[PDB]
C-alpha cells in the first residue's frame, strides 16, 4: 500500500513520525511513496524533506501512482483548489483519500462522496473534526443513528486564546503561542473569523445529519479583540433545519469547563444525547486522526 | 445470519425492537432464529414470548444453531454460568457472540479473548459498558492508542438514585423508579453494592489498558442510605498498578454535571486525554450498544 503525503507541515511530520513510531503489527505493508510540498516532490520516505523534482501534486500524483493520498496540505476555501481536483482525479482512478484538510469537503461534500460511492473509494476525514478526538470516527461507531442536531467547540485556536487572555495574556501574545505550538491555520485569520469552525460544523451537518450544505451559505463569526465578566465561546451548531457559528456567553452549560486548545461536541440522536471532549488542535492529534483513518482503512472500516 | 437470543428482559425486547426498526438496509439477511428465557425456547421471532419447548440455552443452542449468539440474560458473579460455558462452547463451534452481559468477561476476559483469537470468533461486547454511548467501541475508533489510566461514572443506578435523593426523593423511591426505568440489574444489590461498575472497570482494564484482572481481585464499594453538603459520586478507576471503585465528594472535577442516569469516561492515552458522557443505563440505550456491535460485525469491524 502506497501512500502521497500532500503536505508536510507539522500534521505531515507528525503523521510520518507516528506512522514509523506504531508501524506494528497493522502497517507493515504501508510506505510513503513521496511527499510533496510547495518546494517541490521527494520521492522517498525521509524525515528530512528534500526535493528530487519540482512539480505540482498532479505530478506527483501520476509519478507515484499511490494508493491512497493523505491530504495535510492548507485550507483554501475560494474554490478548494489544488485538494479539489485532486481528489476527482484520484477517485476517478480509484484511488483512496484520508484528509485532515477541510476545504474540499466543506464546499464540495455531496459531489465528493457521491463520486467515491459509485467508484467504492473511501474516505478517511476524522482530522478535519477535532484532530485526534473521535468525531467522525465516533460516529462511524454510531451506526443506525439518527443524528436530530449537534452543538459544539469545534475551533482549538480561538478557544485557547479566550483561554489563555484570562491568565492576562494580550491577544497578540496568545496568538502567537497559538501559532508556536502549531495549532493555528497557516492564514491565522481563518481561525479568528470562524471560517475553520464554520468548515468542521458544515462537514459535520452534511455527514451525520444529512443536511447537503456548502460552507457557502452558512452564516458564521468569529471572535473580538475584546469579557472579563463572562465565560465567551464560539458555538457551532447544526440541525436539519439550520447551520450556524457565534460567540456567545456560556452559563456555569456543558461546554462552560471546556477550556485551552480543549474542543467538545454534543450529538443528540433518536436514541440518545451524547458528549465527547477533547484537544481540538496540535499537530500530534490531528495526524493522530489521520493514522486512525488509515488503520480503520487498512481494517477494510471506512 | 441466524441469532439466537439468550435472554428477553427488558433489554432483549428492546433489541428485538430496534433490529426490527433499523433492518435496512444492512440487516436483512439477520433473522432471530430462537429466543431462550427461563421460562423455555421460542423457535420464533415474534415480539411476544411464548415457548415451543421447554430446555436450556445449551438446547436452543443445539437446535438454533446460530450464526451468533446474542447475551443479554443477567449477571452471574459467583461463576458466570450458564453464559460462561456457552461462550466457551459456541467459540469452539465458531459462533460469535455479542453480549451486554459483564459477568462471564468480569470473570475471564484474558481466557475468553484468547479462546475467540484462536478460532477467528468475534465479540462484541459495547452494552456491558455505559450501554450505548461508545466505551468499547470508542476504543476501536482508537487504534495504537496506548490507555494510561482511565476513571468514570460507570452504573446509571446509583447515579440516578443520588440525584433523585437530593430532588427530596428517598432511597427506596429512588431505586423503585431506577427499577421502574429498566436501569437497575435483576438482583438490585449488584448496583447497590459496586459489583456493576466494578465488572465495568474490571473489562475496561483488561481491554484498553491491557491488565489481566478479574473482577474477584478488584477492591469495591457500593453507595449508602445516607450528604446533602457535597456531591457525591460512584468513581471507577483503572490504570496499569491500581483498579478500584469508591464513592467519593466531587469538587465543583469534569464529572461534577454527570447526573441522573448519565454516565461518563476520561481516558487518558499516549496521545491525549479525552471524555465521552452519555446514558449509562436504560434498555434502549443498552439494546442500541448491542445493535451498534452487530451493524459493526456485519461490516466485518468487530
Ligand atoms: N494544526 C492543527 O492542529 C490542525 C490541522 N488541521 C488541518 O491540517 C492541514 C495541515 O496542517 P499543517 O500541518 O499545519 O499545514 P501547514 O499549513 O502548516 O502546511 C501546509 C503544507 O502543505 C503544502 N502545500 C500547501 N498548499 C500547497 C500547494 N498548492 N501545492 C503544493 N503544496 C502545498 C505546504 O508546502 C506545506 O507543506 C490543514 O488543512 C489544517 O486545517 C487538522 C486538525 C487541526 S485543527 C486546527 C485549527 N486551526 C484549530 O485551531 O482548530
Ligand atoms: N438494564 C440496562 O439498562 C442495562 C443492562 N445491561 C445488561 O443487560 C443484561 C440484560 O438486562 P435485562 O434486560 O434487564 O435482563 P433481565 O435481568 O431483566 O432478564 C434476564 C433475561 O435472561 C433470562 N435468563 C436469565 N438467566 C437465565 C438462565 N440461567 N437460563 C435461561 N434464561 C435466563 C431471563 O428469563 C430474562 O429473560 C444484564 O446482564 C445487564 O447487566 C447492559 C447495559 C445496562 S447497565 C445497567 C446497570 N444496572 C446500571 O445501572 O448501570
Amino acid at each position: 500500500m502506497k501512500l502521497l503525503l500532500f503536505g508536510y507541515g507539522n500534521v505531515g511530520k507528525a503523521f510520518r513520525k507516528l506512522l514509523h513510531e506504531k508501524r506494528s503489527p497493522e502497517l507493515n505493508d504501508v510506505i510513503i511513496g513521496g511527499i510533496v510540498t510547495r518546494r517541490g516532490i521527494m520521492l522517498q520516505d525521509k524525515e528530512d524533506f528534500t526535493p528530487d523534482l519540482e512539480g505540482d501534486v498532479f505530478k506527483a500524483f501520476e509519478k507515484i501512482k499511490p494508493d491512497i493520498i493523505v491530504d495535510v496540505s492548507s485550507a483554501n476555501y475560494n474554490n478548494g483548489e489544488p485538494s479539489l481536483s485532486l481528489y476527482k482525479e484520484a477517485i476517478k482512478d480509484g484511488v483512496n483519500i484520508i484528509t485532515t484538510n477541510k476545504a474540499p469537503l466543506a464546499l464540495a461534500f455531496n459531489e465528493i462522496f457521491s463520486l467515491a460511492r459509485s467508484k467504492g473509494v473511501k474516505i478517511g476525514f476524522q482530522g478535519t473534526v477535532m484532530s485526534g478526538t473521535p468525531s467522525i470516527n465516533l460516529y462511524r461507531v454510531l451506526p443506525g443513528s439518527r443524528v436530530i442536531k449537534i452543538r459544539g467547540i469545534l475551533n482549538g485556536t480561538t478557544n485557547f486564546i479566550l483561554t489563555l487572555m484570562n491568565k492576562g495574556v494580550s491577544f497578540e501574545e496568545a496568538l502567537k503561542e497559538a501559532q508556536r505550538r502549531g495549532y493555528a491555520e497557516e492564514d491565522p485569520t481563518l481561525d479568528i473569523n470562524g471560517f475553520d469552525a464554520a468548515a468542521k460544523i458544515t462537514i459535520l451537518a452534511n455527514f451525520m445529519i444529512g443536511n447537503s450544505v456548502t460552507i457557502k451559505d452558512v452564516k458564521f463569526e468569529g471572535i473580538n479583540r475584546d469579557p472579563k465578566n463572562e465565560k465567551i465561546k464560539l458555538i457551532a451548531y447544526a440541525d436539519e433545519k439550520e447551520v450556524w457559528v457565534k460567540p456567545l456567553p456560556i452559563s456555569q452549560d456543558p461546554l462552560y469547563n471546556v477550556d485551552g486548545v480543549e474542543n467538545a461536541l454534543e450529538i443528540t440522536t433518536d436514541i440518545q444525547s451524547i458528549l465527547i471532549r477533547g484537544p481540538g488542535a496540535g499537530p500530534v492529534n490531528a495526524a493522530y486522526g489521520a493514522l486512525s483513518d488509515l488503520i480503520l482503512l487498512k481494517r477494510d472500516c471506512l
